[PDB]
C-alpha cells in the first residue's frame, strides 16, 4: 500500500511524536531541549541519542580520548578513574546486546529492542535518571 508522500514530515524519528510545530527547525529545538529519547552530552555539548550515548562517548565525542570502556558494565568511564572503577567492582554487569538493552543513565539491563527503549525512557515509572522527564 502507498506510503504517504509526507510521512517522514512533522515527525521526530527518535521519540515518534508528531506535531505541527515540528518544522525543520521546530525539530532542532525539540532535540536540543525536549525529546525524551535524547540528551545533551555534558562533555562536548552535542545532542546524542541516549541509546547511543556509551558508543558516542567512546568513539565519537570530542572528548572520547578521555574515556575508557569498563569491560564489566560496558559503559564509558573517565580514563583516570577506570582502574579504581574496575577494582571496586560495583558497577552493574552488562549482558549481550542481543539479550538486553542497557540504560547508560540508570545502569539497568532490560528487554532488548527499540520499543523497550521508548518504554524505558518515556513510559510511566520507567527511567528515574532521565532529566528531561
Ligand atoms: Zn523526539
Ligand atoms: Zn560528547
Ligand atoms: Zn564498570
Ligand atoms: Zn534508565
Amino acid at each position: 500500500p502507498h506510503m504517504d508522500e509526507h510521512y517522514l514530515d512533522n515527525l521526530c524519528i527518535f521519540c515518534g511524536e508528531r506535531s505541527e510545530e515540528f518544522t525543520e527547525e521546530g525539530l532542532d529545538l525539540h532535540y536540543w531541549k525536549h525529546c525524551l529519547m535524547l540528551t545533551r552530552c555534558d562533555h562536548c555539548k552535542q545532542v546524542v541519542e541516549i541509546s547511543s550515548l556509551t558508543e558516542h562517548l567512546l568513539t565519537e565525542c570530542d572528548k572520547k580520548d578521555g574515556f575508557g570502556k569498563c569491560y564489566r558494565c560496558s559503559e564509558a568511564v573517565f580514563k583516570e578513574e577506570l582502574p579504581r572503577h574496575i577494582k571496586h567492582k560495583d558497577c552493574n554487569p552488562a549482558k549481550p546486546e542481543k539479550l538486553a538493552n542497557r540504560c547508560p543513565l540508570c545502569h539497568e539491563n532490560f528487554s532488548p529492542g527499540e520499543e523497550a527503549w521508548k518504554a524505558h525512557l518515556m513510559g510511566p515509572a520507567g527511567c528515574t535518571m532521565n532529566l528531561r522527564k
